[PDB]
């Protein structure tokens, strides 16, 4: 049973890697390990990072946010942003190539949740 | 408050072939599982080690418990034309008879799996 | 390209002696990157056939009709059957049964899909791939 | 009545890097070429033997002719540029960028000398 | 633990289906259910049929024969007519390939004619097929 | 310098049951030859022109160097007359022999090289 | 007498890097697993979501048992140089530190297998 | 193509600014189909090897007939009198680089084209 558990497999994320802005993502079964969900005391998702270079990860509910739109990302930085180091970068705004990629994940993530879950999942699921 | 959803193990007819292994599944164009032609169809996928896929009415689907169900299936078919029930009950051989046998091996072990997990393996590629 | 009866993006019947009238699209050839050409005195489009298990080829102008919805088979098929060798036109009335009935519905299916779009839309969301 | 169209050989600049040889087409998932953030966009792939694709604003778009426009491309850059940005525009690509940038302009300018019909069948990128 | 059976994946073999020549084959690993051997009181192998267009199937170890050359293919098609008690299957057994179907066996015998001249190590990773 | 045929020449080449096809001669995907003796007599690995390629291992003598389409009425008139091969094709089989004689033709026009980096199918 | 045969499971160092999950496998090209360069070299293929593949000395390989391993081979490598010590005891972050936790995820489910179905899963295709 | 120095599947090593003289084979351009061009200055278009194999158009004077690893210390040197080793990532696909040329060396043209030629 998956009606227990805070987020299913097609459900759009943020997700937070150290180093890197909050990202748009669909949590998904790993291609591999065929598991969406796993135990490392603390629950961990498979995801998929939106954009136009897609990549994939393991990651903590702790660092995980659902998805409504764009709107958020402004007070997920403040909000992570409250080491002296780690302040000033969350703060400061993407640019370059990592800027256009999150705009690409940003775009496919606003489609992606105009849709039906089952609709998303067979569009947006990411072939490895 | 539809008989069936992805992922769902169906045995699925085709006139001229057995009934076959099938999984439920999106189309990977049209992205919908299910429509209506009044009379309602599903996607599937046919297991094996040549994968195919199509549109399928419900009336043509029976849900997949195991290869047990074969049999009775042939006899129910066979008596709802002379030629097509000598057909019907004839047993297969050849490739098809091979590729059949590939499916129900893939079925079952897709029954032995949790739905996201039989997803996650074995949804075919397109 | 503003100047010939069809365009890439286009949506045809094409028929192939010995099969149904199949829902098709314009498309450029994957190798030889031409959509149209003269065999010139004749016209050729070359085009991919809609279905679950995609085909191309290069059909003359005469073995096309523009492509309006599923409504126009019967009377492609009446129309055909007419012009046709007695052995041909009982062939040509004839209804499409197993493998072939699956995937010609799922070219209709497509192509339907196709039609409700934009040609760009549609050239970017149905053009195979090979 | 859009300034470009799907097939158009375009220059794009990215924040820290050299304008760029694009071609305009289609997003491979979105299906859409053009799109309004008040401020158009539209979806470009870049040419080389790495391919990548982008939403890029309209302003950081110049119609592609040829080679020769690049020169006169990072002048201008350079005089609408910051001190610092200026001395970086100015400066000439080197190493893994200056081939794959090379590989770009070939491609590009194969592209610019056929019909738009032939060079989407030839140089759209598959994704 | 796969030191007992007969077979193990990369020995080269020949097998037998209903309607076809004894063709040309490698014991190969299943590419989704990852197994290369399976009962169904009956011993059964996943091979790959060797080619320009390759298959794959389960085939039960009665159906098999360890490939030494094409040299072995008469004797097999002799042993399989005198075995086949049905007069039509004899006649059939007994005729040669012919067209696409003779192309394709003769594509499959080099293919696996090469494989042999090479370690289990080497042909396993040349010729196994991508699935 | 004494083989007939190298990587890349187009031929016709005739298989049992099926007409004189447009092909190229290349290299066997695992192989890695493009000609071998059979037994005493040569072959040469040959890929079909058209929409759906194959490849094959054809006899030299059943190999004739492609010219063009003008070629195939000479080509079946000697095939039959050495002999169902008069009777002209049809179908999928008229569509993709007429695919592969336009791809033939289009290779036919172009330097070796070119054609070898352009009509050689990938496997 | 070869201390690695296709399909085991290893650690291996590359400088600059922490000691990771990989598995012993042919060369997609050259169909070796081991070579001599005097000096034992064996293929791996390095466990994660962006693989990668390389020819490493066995003097830069340690069975792999699973990740409680990994602490004890930091320090053990912590290296003359009194930089090189300092970089070497440093914790992974990033997207190297995701990676590397793919990795050692796939390299745990490999060790659960048999060799067998463990070469036929996780041989990462070229 | 019997009158340029290079040929589609002659190996050479390959210098690009900012790396080290690498194991390259001459092929034809997956897209242009060209193998050499001029730009009054002739490239040609190589496949540099390894496990990430990459490609480019590299004028001639760039380029020197492979014979083996060996020629690659004199390389270095006269590079350096013109104008350190490599490491990691760099280093293991260089010396995997190395190991498909040399194999490809011991084969006959016709052969290395048909194992080494690079799909795209
Ligand atoms: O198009 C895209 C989508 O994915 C990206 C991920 C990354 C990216 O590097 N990461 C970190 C990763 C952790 C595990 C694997 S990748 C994610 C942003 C946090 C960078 C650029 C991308 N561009
Ligand atoms: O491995 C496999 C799986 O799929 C098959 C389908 C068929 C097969 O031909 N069909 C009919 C089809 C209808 C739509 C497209 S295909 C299905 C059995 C009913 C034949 C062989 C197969 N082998
Ligand atoms: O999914 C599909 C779509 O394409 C098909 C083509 C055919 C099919 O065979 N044809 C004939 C062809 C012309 C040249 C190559 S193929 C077309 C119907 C006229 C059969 C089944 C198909 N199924
Ligand atoms: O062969 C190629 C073509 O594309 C490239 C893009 C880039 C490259 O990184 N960019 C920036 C990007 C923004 C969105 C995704 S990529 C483009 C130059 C502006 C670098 C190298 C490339 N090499
Ligand atoms: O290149 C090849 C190799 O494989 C073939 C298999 C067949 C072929 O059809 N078979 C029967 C099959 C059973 C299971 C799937 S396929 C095998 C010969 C017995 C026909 C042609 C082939 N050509
Ligand atoms: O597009 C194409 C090209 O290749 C074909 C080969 C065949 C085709 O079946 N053959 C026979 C073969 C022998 C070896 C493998 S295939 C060749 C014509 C003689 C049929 C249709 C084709 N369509
Ligand atoms: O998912 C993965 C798996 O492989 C990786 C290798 C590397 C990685 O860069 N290396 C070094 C290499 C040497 C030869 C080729 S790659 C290996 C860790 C030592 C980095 C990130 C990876 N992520
Ligand atoms: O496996 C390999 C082979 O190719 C590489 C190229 C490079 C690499 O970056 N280059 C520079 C390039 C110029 C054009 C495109 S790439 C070549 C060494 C000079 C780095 C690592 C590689 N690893």
């Amino acid at each position: 049973k998956d009606h227990l558990l805070k987020y299913n497999v097609g459900d759009l994320v943020w997700s937070k890697v150290s180093g890197y802005p909050w990202w748009p993502c669909m949590v998904s079964a790993d291609p591999l390990l065929h598991s969406y969900t796993k135990l490392k005391s603390a629950r961990q998702y498979h995801v998929q990072f939106f954009g136009d270079a897609p990549e994939r990860a393991w990651i903590f509910e702790k660092s995980l946010v659902a998805f409504e739109g764009e709107g958020q990302f402004e007070k997920l930085c403040q909000e992570s942003a409250k080491t002296k180091a780690e302040k000033i970068k969350l703060l400061k705004p993407i640019s370059g190539k990592l800027r256009a990629q999150w705009e690409m994940g940003i775009v496919q993530a606003e489609e992606a949740a105009s849709m039906s879950v089952e609709e998303r999942k067979a569009k947006f699921t990411f072939l490895y």
